[PDB]
């Protein structure tokens, strides 16, 4: 679990939103499995705007942070799951990195602030959600 707060906007992983993230819907997108609701209280994340590929996330199955080299946005493949039929998430970063189911919704940071959310994992990969294009967050 977990979200982003930015403004008046909340961020989480599509799979995970709630009935009052769908009551309150800005916009969603399955392909990123991204979901963005409207707050009444004000968000103080920094979004990065920038092409980092280091950066540090938070691991919640470890209670630990870990710093990874992830790679840049991107259409992967993304298996079955009681969310979503087989297909081709967008926007995905892949890094070398522990990660299980609850781990989703994890931040990456890197130095210039939030750049995404832990969305898919197995293998010794974690995948994360990009949200560094979403310019509109901001204003
Ligand atoms: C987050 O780390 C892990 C590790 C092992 C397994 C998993 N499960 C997933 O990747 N998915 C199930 C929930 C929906 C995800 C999606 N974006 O389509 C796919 C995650
Ligand atoms: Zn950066």
């Amino acid at each position: 679990s977990g979200a982003i707060y930015v403004g008046n906007y909340r961020v989480v992983n599509r799979h995970l939103a709630t009935h009052n993230d769908w009551a309150n819907l800005v916009w969603e997108d399955s392909s990123r499995d991204l979901l963005v609701s409207s707050t009444t209280a004000q968000g103080c994340d920094t979004i990065a705007r920038c092409d980092c590929q280091t950066g540090v996330y938070y691991c919640s199955s470890r209670r630990k942070h870990y710093p990874v080299s992830f790679s840049k946005p991107s259409l992967i493949f993304v298996e079955a799951s009681e969310y979503y039929p087989a297909r081709y998430q967008s926007h995905l970063m892949l890094a070398v990195g522990h990660s299980e189911p609850g781990d989703c919704g994890g931040i990456l940071r890197c130095q210039h602030g939030v750049v995404g959310i832990v969305s898919t994992g197995g293998n010794g990969l974690v995948g994360f959600a990009d949200v560094r294009d979403l310019l509109w967050l901001d204003e």
